[PDB]
């Protein structure tokens, strides 16, 4: 061991990345905190209970547009998994499967229960 002898490592905390942790942080408190809640206790309830009355009357119509306008807030509420629901919810409305546009409309609302 004249040469190399002997190293303290080879990078030293360097090439690494700490680019972990995916979405998932205080998502709800932060939209609490911009007083976009206001909005969210606002026309979101409604619109989610009108789904729930149009699906009843199995109004596709109605439902695509509430799951659009669903889809159009949470993109702005910046809320990708709730955008992702009604982005769902509207294909289940082109494939017309009535029990999956209703057990989304159940998971937009138990998400948006818990948000509330």
């Amino acid at each position: 061991m004249q040469e190399a002898v002997l190293q303290l490592i080879e990078v030293q905390l360097a090439q690494e990345e700490v680019t972990e942790s995916p979405l998932g942080g205080d998502e709800n408190a932060q939209l609490h905190a911009s007083g976009y809640y206001a909005l969210f206790v606002d026309t979101v309830p409604d619109d989610v209970k009108r789904l729930y009355t149009e699906a009843a009357t199995s109004d596709f119509a109605a439902l695509a547009q509430t799951a659009h306008r669903l889809k159009g807030v949470f993109a702005m509420l910046n809320l990708v998994p709730g955008k992702q629901l009604c982005e769902t919810l509207e294909h289940l409305i082109r494939e017309k499967d009535v029990p999956g546009i209703e057990k989304y409309i159940s998971d937009i609302d138990s998400y948006v229960k818990s948000l509330l």
